């Protein structure tokens, strides 16, 4: 399938242990896509202070649509050094390792894949 209906578990910034998916743009798109598929991902919300607590390369989920079953359709987006490798609309947040930190929400995403 082109697209995968995914609940993303949303992490507090300061609970999160392990704060990137690697040391380069196409290492962060490829373990982030991986983490998707194994239900290992967590979602970090955007705000002020948020991105320097963790590590570049970013790997952002934007919109790419405006909602199949409630799941906003989403691609990644990488950044590093405020270049960004991919077009797309508003962030939904970042995206990291999910290891068992507790959520306070689950985000229903449809990512093309």
């Amino acid at each position: 399938k082109t697209h995968v209906q995914l609940s993303l578990p949303v992490l507090q910034v300061r609970d999160v242990l392990v704060r990137g998916f690697g040391d380069s743009v196409e290492e962060v798109l490829s373990e982030a896509r991986q983490h998707l598929k194994d239900g290992t991902c967590g979602l970090v919300e955007v705000e002020k202070g948020v991105l320097p607590q963790l590590e570049q390369p970013y790997v952002f989920i934007k919109r790419s649509d405006a909602a199949p079953h409630g799941h906003v359709m989403v691609e990644l987006v990488a950044e590093l050094e405020g270049i960004q490798y991919g077009r797309s609309g508003e962030t939904l947040g970042v995206l990291v390792p999910h290891v068992g930190e507790i959520p306070v929400a689950y985000r229903k995403v449809l990512l093309r894949k």
